[PDB]
Formats: structure tokens, sequence, C-alpha cells
């Protein structure tokens, strides 16, 4: 009956979420800047455990070295304060229009180089705060037309780039891991490693894969009307979950970024679920923009419900895996027979088994039911708060 | 100007597309059923290299193992008479209602079991053909709820599958190679290893990673809204291309397979251009089906228009890297510099370089032109022969 | 807490949803056939109020005059023996190879003609059961490339049908309006009217505008992406929706038809919101599909789980209109002033008050927040039944 | 051959398109602001017939009386310059942030008003300058959340803002036109007539129905899934499509504004043969944005590829259907019946007519062929200028 979250239950958010100012493709910005000193002190208030942040959030670009100093130090202190931490941090390498074609694989050789001295400027200053994950969105690797890249070569330069950021990391002894962000687009025609599967299968060819993990969005694998809580369970099947992205998104369209919880309310439950079940102990982040038709009260209290939403479907989520008349249900659907090992017993006893072919009953399995629909109601039941 | 095609093309098509007899979820069949040994000899007419088929296809389900044999004999002789080829095979693991939750992660284990023996045995008549490739449509793993399949175990089941698959063709000295397919949805509500990526990243968790690749298909690609040339280089680039299924599909809806070329044209195009400046060797597979409202004289012609279409595509695309103009373009727009290591000097030297920092002039490099619309139209006009 | 639907809910179905065999595009039928007299005792004894179906649901194609009196008959006394009401009917212009290019707008004039007089056939059926709606789904008209059809000569077509029926009708003096049910594609790639606006729009151009209305569903709206119940509003606002279609969907893809409740459940709560406040008073219809996963137990669970999943959400919109926090919540977000003329006092006054514009001080209003937030929240709090 | 455009081909640009500065969500500025007196200037150099504007495009936001005349004279001397006319003006009521929940549906009263003066202003000077049309694009009409917006209420706000323009230009004398603009989402997350048939239906309701239109926008039909040129030609059918926005969209995705003749190819091929065999005389209007990544020179360069794109596709859709080849296989597929009544005789012959149900032989109708392909295979031939 009580959603009061606590730093003990690792929320997370992002300087750039709370601290959007509105300004959309077609509309100027309805609210002021907030100082980065001052989310920290609200979110505090909220229940959250920490922030996130990406280079140019907390350091205005150009900022000379006594000023960056200066703005590190200003922050340090809320943190100091507050009791906040930081666990992940990133860079900004999509605002400037220096990176208009990309980061790590814009077509010019010394963009490439200048992205990768700002990214390592800014993990020195990632393990200093204490960030254990540092996430990498490539929102600009990518294209609108065909011929402007080869991705061949683009996969090239963008495995050259982690590689020597895992050089680097190595070669200074950080405990420090990196996480890949995908999205399928915007704003780029395309991006390149558009799913969590994309990503994965990057991660498998640089040097070091140890190092990589990803950091899957809910928002973004559903703009490509694919199911999350699935790309979750196959992230954490390969022990790559390193962080992930909470929001809300309404199909396919644009980024949307809402709180958590709005968007697909079933998926988030089903992702909560599984979240919970396999035992991520990693923050849980929101990278969600309050949006632009609020002022400020309306920004806390959008943050506040993500927190909240969370809260209502993890308990949900427990109760129904804990419900006597659930676990039937998932014997009723053979949940228990797809743990068991299809061939224990090995190829050549398979082969030698009549009872897998020849005598094998295709009808009578056939007319089996599988029970999932009454299984699904008993879920919806308990999403809803509507046992009986 | 001429675009006929001939078995050096390397143009296969499935027995399942040219006999499709047109039933679909709203509509009884407006064909009748294609005899395999008709169909063999209306494409080798045609100029097809060869023919591709589902055990299902040649044999009909619940065959003894005597008309299995004169079923063979036919259709080996039909191959004998004009020259066809048989360069892949595959199982029909979604027809039968049986496999209605599945063959390789079906909940229930004894179907599992049947799956894998009802595969093996095509696995030994494919080789006998002469298959170089084996591709598996999961088409059935997957789920319409989110209770009923625990994704993590039925990947743990999926492994398991294929693993035995490849313990079954190394032992028995086979040298065929596996071909995973993937696709987002249809007939299930979201099937497992839905894109590229995520085939290819299941990949590098099996036992014996070499054995297998992938088989994308245009259309599904384009379901979840990706960019299939983009999700072809990445196959590429990790050396996971066995195979392809070519055809046309209009943006997010159900699995049209429409004739190759049609569905989007420009992608079409990019996809040859790749396809061919790659070298892939492979076979140019069909996987379409002509629609419903067709007779048998449209069907040939549905066939037909496939090969002429990527006939013409390739015109154009060698027509297109060939033009010095164009070529000019690829250099203005430093597809070059892509081309070239971000840094071959090494970690150490990138962090001592001035110039890719601290005296890096972001607004001179800012203010380049890309110049990738003028490059895009040289390709549009290249596409469309108005060469000028 | 109770949730058992009594026939004064008005919920119906269609013989052809809990009958549906389960044949998909990619399977063969995973259950029998069910007598329409079997599915009537079934779905009476759910707490249904009646049925609807196709006439070759109730009468199997090619019935001699002799038989269609049996199979009536036999349908009329089960709805006796039950209660069972038949508040709307229609056609099947669909399934037989005959209409591969459409019914009323198949480019073969013959076509067109046969497929009105199966309609008219029909009509006069559904008026002796007693039905007040008669559906119709184009769902074969369309094309599946340009040229096979001119859109303005269809639209031509397609109105001088539904004119004839309109003239049919009123001619014979009966009691029934008819009801445009939009669905944008599948199993043609592109349908004609694809959208209840497309519908809307084109009934203002019948002879008899008022005899026509629509009959949205709930999946329909959304494999185009849009928002259903603001679908349902523009329909109510022009006082056009005579009937409704309700199911479950999850994005754009196929047409899945879940049950109600499943798919996008936010978008159900909405929708029973809108129908209730609106006071809507026609059928509760179902359109749905049991998945072919289930045997019969899984049939009926899955049309309770219809009913149910409507009278939860309908619970839940109550109390969240009811909630004075709510309440006071919409006062805040300014809907009490969306309900209010924007210019009662005519042109000629707003031209002249200056607080319109030479006064409006544009920053003060910019500065609002708009409390969407917390008040979606609230909405949130109600459907999770999580309100304190 | 040569696809050089002039003045006589009404090729018309927003001066917001070219004048696009690349400020897109995730990044700033790669250009400057460009003077509309240089943007008159190059698009008639270009061969360009005019320009059209938003009021904040031409007169800065806040503008005492006095600049915005100066603003005007120097923008009316350019067209006196150079030849160039301004055929259609809009309202910018979307980039403020006192529109943040709309112009005209918002929901304080007061900003409704407010949003009507603003635009009365423009519609006197759009006259001033010879606009025959004035588009409303309703971008900030809508919701991110189910309570926010009563869509009925919404819907009254509409038309009752409509009604009074159309009261307005009436007691003016003006002879001008109004078209709303459809788009279904971004940068709301769902806005109000999201496709060209809401659009048109909600006309219907309006008092004056005969001042107001559509203007339909690739890119925005495609963000919906829909077929473009099926939706122009129910614009053309119902004899609204006033006027229309070109360009190119590569699916279901945030609003790209390509330019025309990217995204989807065919479908600008079937547009331009329906547009030009329709006989649709208004300006063919780009409304574009050349991408971020380009500097002037690829402004300028994709402008031109707009209206050289045009001239190609309606050169390859002449030759189409001028092909007697092509004249045949229509008449194969029957476009000539489609394009006879179906029952010029009447109600009564119809239903009297034994051959069009008692003796109509329906198996000898599903046998034939529509030949749907063949005509498609030649329509593709001419598109890339392949035929032999
Ligand atoms: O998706 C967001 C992206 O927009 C940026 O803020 O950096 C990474 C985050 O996850
Ligand atoms: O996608 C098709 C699938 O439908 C089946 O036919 O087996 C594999 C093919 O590639
Ligand atoms: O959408 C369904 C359609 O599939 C058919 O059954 O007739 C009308 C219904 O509403
Ligand atoms: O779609 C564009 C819109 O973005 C704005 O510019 O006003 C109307 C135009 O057509």
């Amino acid at each position: 009956m009580n959603y009061q979250p606590t730093p003990e239950d690792r929320f997370t958010f992002g300087l750039w979420t709370v601290g959007w100012q509105g300004r959309d493709p077609f509309g100027d910005a309805t609210r002021r800047a907030l100082d980065p000193v001052e989310s920290v002190r609200r979110l505090a208030e909220l229940g959250a455990h920490g922030v996130t942040f990406h280079d140019d959030d907390l350091i205005p670009f150009g900022s000379s070295d006594s000023e960056r100093e200066e703005h590190v130090k200003r922050f340090r202190q809320a943190l100091d304060d507050t009791g906040m931490k930081v666990p992940m941090a990133t860079t900004n390498l999509f605002t400037h229009p220096v990176f208009k074609d990309g980061g790590f694989t814009a077509n010019d050789r010394d963009v490439r180089r200048y992205a990768l001295r700002k990214t390592i400027r800014n993990i020195d200053l990632a393990v200093e705060l204490g960030a254990e994950t540092y996430v990498a969105w490539g929102g600009r690797e990518g294209a609108e037309s065909g011929g402007a890249k080869d991705v061949r070569d683009a996969l090239d330069r963008m495995k050259e780039a982690f590689d020597l950021l895992g050089e680097y990391v190595t070669s200074q002894g950080y405990d420090i891991r990196f996480a890949i962000e995908p999205k399928p687009n915007e704003p780029r025609g395309d991006i390149l490693l558009p799913t969590v599967g994309h990503a994965l299968a990057f991660i498998e060819r640089l040097e070091r894969p140890e190092l990589y993990g990803v950091n899957p969005e809910v928002g973004h694998e559903q703009m490509a009307g694919l199911n999350f809580p699935h790309g979750i369970a196959q992230a954490l099947w390969a022990g790559k979950l390193f962080h992930i992205d909470l929001n809300g998104q309404n199909g396919i369209k644009y980024d949307q970024d809402l709180r958590f919880g709005a968007g697909d309310l079933r998926a988030a439950f089903w992702l909560v679920d599984l979240l919970e079940s396999a035992g991520y102990s990693g923050p849980r982040h929101f990278d969600f923009k309050p949006p632009r038709t609020e002022d400020f009260d309306g920004v806390w209290a959008s943050a506040a419900g993500c927190m909240r939403n969370y809260l209502i479907l993890k308990e949900r989520a427990a109760a129904f895996r804990a419900d006597p008349e659930v676990q039937e249900a998932l014997r009723a659907s053979r949940l228990d027979e797809l743990a068991r090992p299809t061939a224990a017993d090995g190829l050549q006893a398979l082969l030698d088994d009549r009872s897998a072919f020849e005598e094998f009953d295709v009808d009578a399995a056939a007319a089996r039911g599988m029970a999932f629909e009454r299984l699904d109601q008993l879920a919806m039941d308990h999403l809803l708060g509507a046992r009986g």
C-alpha cells in the first residue's frame, strides 16, 4: 500500500531528464535551465539514489580548465550534502554541430580523433566521481542516404574507437565498464547498432569483450516494434545487462521518453517481473523528459511518478509469482518443462529413442491446449489488483 | 539493355514460392497445387539456377518411407533433366498443429525432441541432394503473452537444439552450414531472435559458432522498420552472410513477400550495390508469394520479374560506382577518409596529439558540408537512368 | 469486487470468434469446427447478451434453399432456448476466391453485381432475426500494386454499392442501419477507407448519409498507429458510432485480434471511460480470436476474459471520474475551460477585444503549467487500484 | 532528357524549408539564418514559381507595426525583382511556448482567442500578397495523455475556430480558401485530425464546407503507414485537394521531410501519375528540410533535386500511360470495367437479373487471373527507363 522510494531502491536520473527545457523540433523551450546542484537536491528529497550526466550537462561546452574545476567542485559538494551517488556517466557526442555526421564514425578522420579525446577526458572524470559504468549512445552514427556511409568501414571505425577506449581504461587500471545504448533512428535516418541484438553482436567482435555490455532503453526497442522484456532476457542470457534506461513510449513514432509506467503498461509489468526475478542489481535509471506542457511542479511530479510506478509494478509482479494459483497455472502451461533439457541423454540416445519420432503420437500432442489464456488473465488480474 | 537471366546468375526459388496456393488468413486458395516436378521445369525455362525446399514441400507429411522414396526419385529426375541444383534446404517446423507453441522451444519437451528428429532426417536428405546450406526459420518460437514463455529458458533450449545439430553434422562428416533466418513477428505475437542482430549475437554463444550464419530476408527486417542494407553490411562485416532471401515489403505490416524490386525500391538498389561490391558469391534466393489475384501465367510473370529487377539494379549500381563524377562526389563526402584508420598511430600518440583536442578548430570542422545530397541525387539519377 | 457479466451489460460475440479454428497463414487448424448452436449455448452460459454472424458462418457457402432453411431453424431454436439476441449481422465478401479482387470494388463488373445480390440476401435474413445494424468490412477492397486499381473509380463503385443498399432497405421499409468497418491493410496490401476518418468522410458523400455509420475496431486503428479513443471521440462527435468491435492489438503488425484488455491496456481504459461517459448504448461486441495455442477450455476462458476486463476497466474509470481529487485536478488542468466557447461573444467582439491580442500577456500565459502529469498519475493510480 | 524546371511548372517552396537552420531535438543549428530576400532570389534562379511563409518566418515574433512594415516591404521588392508569386501562406501556432497545449484547442480560453487574432492578422497579409490558399497545420492540437484533452470538446473548439475564420473572410469579401494539413503525431503524442480522412470528415461539419479543403503531405500519411496516392485520390474524389506538400519519408518514424523523390520512390511515381492524370492545377509545393549535414551548397542542391525528381517521374508516368502495351495490359486487368457502373440498370433490374446470382458461375469467375503482376512490372520497367 505504501510506494515511497528510498535510496535503497537504486533509482537514478540523468541531469538532462528533469533538466530538459522543453525545446523540441517545432518549438522553443518552455522552462528555464536548472542548476545541476538544484536537481541533485530536489531528486534527493524525492527518494532517488543518484544521478548521471553527460560531460556537457555538468561542464558547459568550451569551458576553461578552471571554470571546469569550479563546476565539478559545486557538484561534488551537493553530492556530499545529500549522500547522492553517481553510478554512471556518458559523453555528449551529438549536440555540437561538429558531430553532425557522427563522433566515432564521422567520415572526417579529424572529428573521429576529437570525439575520442573528448570521451577519454570524461572517463577520467567519471572515475573520479565513482561511476561504475560508462554509457555510449551513438546518436549521430548513421545516415539519411545510402551512399553517405559505407557501413562496413563505419563498423571498423566503431570497433577501433571502442577498442582504444578499452586499451585506455585497462592501462590506467580503472574499474569501469562500458555499456552501448542502441536506438534505431532519430536524429539520424538510420542509426548504427539499431537494437539490443545488433549491439550484443558487435560487442563479441571487440578485442576485450568482457569490458562491454548494453544499456537498453524501453522506448528505443519499442521504436522498432520489438518486445522489450524479450530483448532484456537475451541481454541477461548473455550476461551483458550492465545498466538499463527506463521510460515509456507509445509505439512506433518519434522518441517520446515518457515517464516510466506510461506507454505500454503491460510491457512495463513484464519488464519489472523479469528484472526482479533475474536479480538485476544495477541502478534503475530513468531517461525521460517531463512533457513541455509542465512547469517545475509538473517536472517533480513526473519524476516521482517514475519511481512510484516501478514500486507498484514490483508489488504486483511479486504477488503474481507468489500466488499458488499462478504457480499451478505455470505448471499447467508446462513452463516447468521448458526449463528441463531437451536431450540431456545426448545425441545418440535421441537418435535411438523411438518415442521421439517413429512412435511419437503427433496427434495426441497437438490436441493438448497450452492454457496460456487463463495464465495471462491471472497476470492481468494481478496487475489491476483484481484478484478473487 | 538485355536483362535475360542465365543459370550463371545464381538465382534460386523455393518450391513454396511459385507453389503458393493463395490461402491467406481471410481466404481460401485461388490456385491449384503445383507438382514440384513442374515447378522445376518451369523455373529452369525462366533461367533459374536452382530450387530450395522444406521437407514437407517435397514429401507430404505422414508419408511412408516408400512413398517418400518415390517423391525424391521423381524430384531427382527433374533436376537431372534440367541441370537445376538444390543449394539450400530447410525444415517445416511451423505448419503442423503439433508445433503450435514452437519446435525447438516448445514448452512440451516431447515436441522439442520430435522437432529435432524431423530436422535431422531432412539434413540427411539435403546432403544427398547437394545442398550446402541448411536454413532454420523458427516461425513458431515465441509467444502472444508474457507468462507463456520464459525467454532465458527458451534461449537455453534453442542453443541446445542448434548445438545438437552441430554435433550431428560434424559426427557424420557433412559439409553443410546452418543459417538462421530472423523475423520479428507473425505468426507468433513476438518471435525469438527477431532481427539479424539478435541472430548474430545468439550464434556467438553456440559451441561451434563457425558452423552458423544468418539468412536475412528483406521483408522481415523491414517489418521492424530497419534498414536492410545496413543489416546486411553488419552480417558481412562479421563473416556470417551464408545465404539471403530476396523479396519486397511495403513497410510495417504483415509479411507481404512481394516480388523482389517491389516494396522499397531504393533499398533494393542499395542492397544490390552492397552484395555486388562486397563480392557475395552465394545464391540470390527469392522467397516471395505471387499475389492470390494471379493465375498461373501471373505466377511465372512474377517469378521472372524477380530476376529481371535484380539484373536492372545490378546494372544501375555498377554504372553508379563506375561514374567518375560519382567517384569525385564520394571523395567530396570523405568516404575515402572513413576507410582510413582513426588512430593507426596508437593510443599514446592520440593522447599526445594536440591537433586532436587542445588545438582542434571545432568551428572550422563544423562548417564543412558533407555534400551528401548531391551524392544522393547522383545515385537517384543513375537508378532512374536519367544521367546527363 | 464482483465482475460477473449479465445480459444487461450488452456483451456480444461473433460466431467466427470463439469459432475460429486456428488456421493462420503459416499453419493448419488446431481446433475442430464449432456448431453455431453450441457457441450460442456456451456464450449464454458465460453471461453474453447475443451473437453476430456473417452469412457464411451460419449457412455454408453453396447451400440449397432447403439446407439453408434447416440451418436457420436450428439457430433460431438455440436463440429461443437461451434468450440470446442477434443485434448485428454482416456479409462474407472476402473468403471465396471469387472475391480475390474485392466485392463492391472488384474490377470485374459481374463480381460486383454478385457481391450486391449476396449482401441483399443476408440483409433480408438479418432483419428476420432482429438485427438493428448491418456491418460492412471491405477486406478485399484494395490493391497490392498501384496500377491495379484506380481509386477514384473504385470509390465511385463503392458509393454505388452502398447507395443501392440504401435504396433497398428504404424500399422494403426495413429499420436497419449500416456500419462501415475500416482497416488499413491485410489481407490486401492497402485497403480502401483505411481508417475511421476515411470512412466518415466517405459516408458524407452517399445519397442518404443518415443510414450509415462506422464500426471501428480497436486493433485496426492501432495497425495504423492511431489513438483509438481519439478516433472514437470523433465518430461520437459526428453522431456516427453505430457499433464497435472490441479487442487487443500489440502495435503495428498483423491483425492480432487478441482478447479485449490485452494489447494496449491504457488505451482500453481510456476507451471504456469514453464509451461510458458518452453514454454509448450499443452492444459491446468482441471481435477476437482465441490464440491457436488453446484448446476449447482456453477458448471459453479467453471469451470470459473479454467481458471481465471490460467490467474491471468500467469500475476503474468510474472511480477515477468520481474522485474529488481527480475532479480538482481536471480543473487545475483547465478541462473546464476547454468546454467553454472560445468566442460566444462573436467575431466583431473578438476583433475589438484588446485583451485577446494587443494587451495579451503572452509570457504570463506561457509560464502556466498544464499540470497534465499529476492528472495522468492519478489516472494510473486508479487503473492499478493503488489510490491513497 | 532535359529536366530543367521553369516557373510554368508551378514549383513552390516554404521559406522555412531552404531556411531550416538544422536544429533538431538532439542538436544545435548547423547553418546560419537566411534572409527571406536571399531565399527568394536563390529559388528564382533555380526555376521555382513562388514561395510560401508562416507569419513568423517573415515577421519576427514581437515585431512592432513599423518593423513589420519594413520586413514586408523588403520582401515585396524581392518578389517584384524576380517575378516570384506567393500562392499560399500559413500561421505559426506551434513555436512559441504559449502554444504548448495548442492554438485553436488549447485548454486555456485566452490562448484560443489569441491564436485566432494572430491568424486573422496573417490572413489580411496573405491576401495583400496574392495568396489563394491559407494552410492550417494544428501541430500543437493534441495530447500526450488521455485525461488532458476531451476530444469532443476539442473538436467543438476546432470547428468554432474554423467557422469564425470562415465568417471573417466572407465578411471581408476575400477570395481565399483554407486547407487543413493533417499529421498523426509529433510534436504532440497524438495530433487531432491525424490523417487526410479525419480532416475531410471534419470539414463536412463546418458551417461553410465549400471554403475548406486539405493540404496533405507525403511524409505525414506515411508516418501512419498509409498509402499516400490512395489518400490523394480520395481527396480528389471529394473535390477537396486545394494544395499539396511534397517530400520524402522512410516509413514509420519521426517526420523526416526528405527532398521529394527520396523515401518511397514508387509511391512518388504513383503520386505524380495521379496528379498529372487528374489534372491537378495547384502549386507543386515542397515542404522539406535539407539535412543538417549540408552547407549552403547542399541546401540548393537538395532544393533543385526536388524539382528534378518530379520532372523525371512526370516523364516516366506519361510514357507509361501512353504505352500501347500498357494500355492493353490495363484492359487485360479490367481497369476499363472498374470504370463502368455496376448497376446503371437499377436496383429492380439487378434483383431480377438471374445472371447476377442464381445462374452466376462463381467458379469460372474465380479462375480468372487479374494479370496485375505483368502490369506492375511494365510500370517498374517504365520507372527505371528499362523498356524493351
Ligand atoms: O538516450 C539518451 C540520449 O538521448 C543521450 O541523452 O545520451 C544517452 C541517453 O541514454
Ligand atoms: O520465411 C520463409 C518461411 O515462411 C518458411 O517458408 O521457411 C523459411 C522461409 O525463408
Ligand atoms: O474484422 C472482422 C472481419 O475479419 C470479418 O470477420 O467481418 C467483419 C469483422 O468485423
Ligand atoms: O508541416 C509543416 C509544418 O511543420 C509548419 O511548417 O506549418 C505547415 C507546414 O506544412
